[PDB]
């Protein structure tokens, strides 16, 4: 069974939209969601489908780069770091169920590395 998917939306949580938040989802997000690495990344861990049902024994917060663009496509964060919260908690998940040189590791690596890439210059 997989557990329901991390809210896109909360109408008691305060919206916001920043030039940050916006550089976000047009350039850092849609970015790298072409890279060829993204697609295990592009919705939350079908645990299900890919047979792996002590997933979700193991990672109590899942996120992933479908449940991101949703939100900043809501308006959901209120500031950038949020965003960029949710993005390391994604790469960390996988670090975590996964071991060094696993190919979905490598996968989740490279998208971490061009992720800080892009991140490492917001607009003001
Ligand atoms: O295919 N996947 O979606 C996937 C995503 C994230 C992970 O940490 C995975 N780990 C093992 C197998 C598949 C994974």
């Amino acid at each position: 069974m997989n557990p329901p998917p991390p809210e896109t939306s909360n109408p008691n949580k305060p919206k916001r939209q920043t030039n940050q938040l916006q550089y976000l989802l047009r350039v850092v997000l849609k970015t790298l969601w072409k890279h060829q690495f993204a697609w295990p990344f592009q919705q939350p861990v079908d645990a299900v489908k890919l047979n792996l049902p002590d997933y979700y024994k193991i990672i109590k917060t899942p996120m992933d780069m479908g449940t991101i663009k949703k939100r900043l496509e809501n308006n959901y964060y209120w500031n950038a770091q949020e965003c960029i919260q949710d993005f390391n908690t994604m790469f960390t998940n996988c670090y975590i169920y996964n071991k060094p040189g696993d190919d979905i590791v490598l996968m989740a690596e490279a998208l971490e590395k061009l992720f800080l890439q892009k991140i490492n210059e917001l607009p003001t």
